[PDB]
């Protein structure tokens, strides 16, 4: 899109991507599409989560334990594709979703702390009250897991994408994928691998012993992380490449993530080359005029 | 909102609605909702169907085996998350994703039946080459499944939302979410049954012979059927009763699914009442003034 001006502006930054490879090009077009979104998402965690401690709701209101209150997980399912009734509830224009007359006592006078809180807080604060508990769940799995296999060193033969003496957790995802129950039956000691010769077999066969005396949710975490763990670490590393990129070029001068300055903001380069990612590459490499 | 004129002629039609169930004013709301974009849905599949069909893409691609052409399934895989590449190489625009030149030869000049297609037509059949082996099949694997609960006598003592001799199948699959693989197990006769008093679970117990001599899919799409139909069988007799209601009381007058007459399109009312469902229904049961 655009007019002859504007075009004029953007075509010689192009040279900046000169000899970018094929890789470096798509995390590039990857974090484009991409960062505008996170950027606003976390931005608006942030601010939710300041109103949050502010305000004290954390005194009776843990992620995921019930306490003088009920848990934000109980919260976020009582109010399950209901978010506009939970606004409506923290302006204090809804009763309670349930409950008797004592535990509404308790919290009726805390709405009073976010009068005078705008539309765009509340909304975000809404936001946190469904999302964060499943958040804070995921991460604390995630990190008892991350804890398992760095003690028992299952690392010194899965790196999480590159094959060593052992797969790696990328192979190891692909093979059990959809079938977790059998990635948790297997690390039991209940199923044989899923390929592999006799050789290969004798050296992850004793490992299994390192994890006799785990509890079914400690395998489960573990499991988890065997499924996840390679595409996060890959994803996490593309993003970074493309970041370095995009500061070394300068492209931040004229393109915030989500406010329009000299060019236009990341969220509306993603809008304009939705489902089109194969565009912007080619757009980034000079072959394809402005959309 | 609107204005004056507008509300005035929607405002006395809400007299249609008085005498309703809440239940019915939920399934009229959910049928505003969702109709039109189901409708337009279909549409678009019935014109990528027709395409597909006349112009003798069959011949050649079946939905889940190859022949001479990959299957339709391969094809999807291949494009994955590509809709824009598939969009562009029916277009004649883009080279194959792989295989031997004489292969590419033997497609090359079929696509030249699809010129003369708008791009609307493009997307649909893209959409529907995406689709259609998945789609597909599910509706073979729940045909298999029906078949077999019927023929077995399951019914006799099983519907779908509504508790008999035994358990309804929304009960089963609350109890089995997410433990479809111990749903597997249980219909094998390998997991005694988890409790009902030991009189409900000998009347059930004895009905497992039933399905000796099933297969593994066979099984697993039983499976999937108890766990996803009364769900299926809810919605559909909740959308029946809402057409219903919508047909008789006149409303299709001057609100089409994706055309603007008299009022508004059941599309933009959609749009406006997004994530407002609660709203809705007060407007429709007259609780609420109008916008
Ligand atoms: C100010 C001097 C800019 C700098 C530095 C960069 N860009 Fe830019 N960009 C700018 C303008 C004024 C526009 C709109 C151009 C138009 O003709 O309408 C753009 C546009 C883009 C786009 C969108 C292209 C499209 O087809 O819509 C992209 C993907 C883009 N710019 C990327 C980009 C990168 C990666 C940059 C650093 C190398 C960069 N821009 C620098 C202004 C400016
Ligand atoms: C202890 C003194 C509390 C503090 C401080 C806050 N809340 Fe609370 N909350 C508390 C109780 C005992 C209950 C249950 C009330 C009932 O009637 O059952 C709640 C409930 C909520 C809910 C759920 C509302 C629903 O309809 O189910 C929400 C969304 C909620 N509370 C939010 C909330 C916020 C944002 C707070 C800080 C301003 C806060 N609470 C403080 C107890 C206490
Ligand atoms: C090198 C001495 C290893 C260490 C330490 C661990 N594993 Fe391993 N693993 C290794 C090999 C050579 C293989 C391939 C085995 C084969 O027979 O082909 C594996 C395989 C796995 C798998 C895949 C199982 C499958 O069915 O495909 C998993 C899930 C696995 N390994 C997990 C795992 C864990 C959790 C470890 C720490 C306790 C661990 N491995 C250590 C080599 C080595
Ligand atoms: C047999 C005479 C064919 C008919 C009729 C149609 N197609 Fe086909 N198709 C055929 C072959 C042998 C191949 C593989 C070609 C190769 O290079 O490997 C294909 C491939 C496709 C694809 C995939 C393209 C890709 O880049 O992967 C698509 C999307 C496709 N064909 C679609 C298609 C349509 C829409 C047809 C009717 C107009 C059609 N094909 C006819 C063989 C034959
Ligand atoms: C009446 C004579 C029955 C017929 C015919 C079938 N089932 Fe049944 N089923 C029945 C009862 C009374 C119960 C409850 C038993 C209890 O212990 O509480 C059940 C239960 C099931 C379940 C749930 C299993 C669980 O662990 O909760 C399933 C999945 C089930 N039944 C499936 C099923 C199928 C597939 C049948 C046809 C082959 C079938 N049942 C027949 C009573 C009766
Ligand atoms: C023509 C005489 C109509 C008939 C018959 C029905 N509706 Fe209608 N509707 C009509 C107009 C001109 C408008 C716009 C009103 C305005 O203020 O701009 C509407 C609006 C609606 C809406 C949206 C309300 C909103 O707040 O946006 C709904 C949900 C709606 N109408 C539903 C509806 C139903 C269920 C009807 C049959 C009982 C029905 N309408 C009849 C015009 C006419």
């Amino acid at each position: 899109g655009g007019g002859p001006a504007k075009e004029a502006i953007m075509k010689p930054q192009l040279t900046m991507l000169k000899g970018l490879s094929d890789a470096e090009l798509k995390a590039l077009a990857d974090f484009i599409l991409r960062i505008a979104k996170q950027a606003q998402e976390k931005q608006q965690q942030d601010v939710a989560k300041a109103i949050f401690q502010q305000k004290g709701c954390g005194s009776c209101h843990q992620a995921n334990v019930d306490t003088v209150g009920p848990s934000l997980a109980k919260i976020a399912q009582a109010y399950a594709g209901k978010e506009d009734q939970l606004i409506k509830f923290l302006k204090g224009e809804l009763p309670e979703t349930g409950g008797g007359p004592a535990k509404e006592a308790i919290m009726k006078p805390q709405l009073t702390m976010l009068k005078g809180l705008s539309d765009a807080e509340l909304k975000a604060l809404a936001d946190f009250i469904l999302r964060i508990a499943k958040q804070a769940q995921e991460k604390q799995q995630q990190d008892v897991a991350k804890a398992i296999f760095q003690q028992k060193g299952c690392g010194s033969c899965h790196q999480a994408n590159v094959d060593t003496v052992g797969p790696s957790l990328a192979k190891i995802a692909q093979a059990y994928a959809g079938k977790e129950d059998q990635l948790i039956k297997f690390l039991k000691g209940e199923l044989p691998e899923t390929g592999g010769g006799p050789a290969k077999e004798a050296i992850m066969k004793p490992q299994l012993t390192m994890l006799k005396g785990l509890s079914d949710a400690e395998l489960k975490a573990l499991a988890d992380f065997i499924l996840r763990i390679a595409k996060q670490a890959q994803e996490k590393q593309q993003q970074d490449v493309a970041k370095a990129i995009f500061q070394q070029k300068g492209c931040g001068s004229c393109h915030q993530a989500n406010v329009d300055t000299v060019g236009p903001s990341l969220a509306k380069i993603a809008q304009a080359y939705a489902g089109k990612e194969d565009q912007l590459i080619k757009f980034l490499k000079g072959e394809l005029p402005e959309t």
